């Protein structure tokens, strides 16, 4: 197992715009496209990022370039960030994938906010930090998934993804 193939089993694949756990319209492989209501800033946001027509509609060539530029910028965006960089660098490479993968959902910013589990990942507390991510509106909201991350985290290992 390797990074895309985990965030594959967590986002899945639709072809068509849908929307979110959190009702916002994405594309693909989890590619968010607007936080906005409309459709059409949707529809509009989509063509520009894929550089074509597509009436709300993609191939499985584009959603998975899509996927590359995403995962990609994720990890530069923890290579570029003073709080998250010092944890990656202290992993190991299972336990980088799951940092990769709560990155990829929530973005640089919201898990530089998870502090006191950052700490405890630095410190190789893995209890600890598993038991302290899971008191999150995260773990509430998308708990089997927050759960298949912390298993993770815990055991460095990738048998929460075997199952799946």
């Amino acid at each position: 197992m390797n990074i895309f193939e985990m965030l594959r089993i967590d986002e899945g694949l639709r072809l068509k715009i849908y929307k979110d756990t959190e009702g916002y319209y994405t594309i693909g492989i989890g590619h968010l496209l607007t936080k906005s209501p409309s459709l059409n800033a949707a529809k509009s946001e989509l063509d520009k990022a894929i550089g074509r027509n597509c009436n709300g509609v993609i191939t499985k060539d584009e959603a998975e370039k899509l996927f590359n530029q995403d995962v990609d910028a994720a990890v530069r965006g923890i290579l570029r960030n003073a709080k998250l960089k010092p944890v990656y660098d202290s992993l190991d490479a299972v336990r980088r994938c799951a940092l990769i993968n709560m990155v990829f959902q929530m973005g640089e910013t919201g898990v530089a906010g998870f502090t006191n589990s950052l700490r405890m990942l630095q410190q190789k507390r893995w209890d600890e930090a598993a038991v302290n991510l899971a008191k999150s509106r995260w773990y509430n909201q998308t708990p089997n998934r927050a759960k298949r991350v912390i298993t993770t985290f815990r055991t460095g290992i990738w048998d929460a993804y075997k199952n799946l």
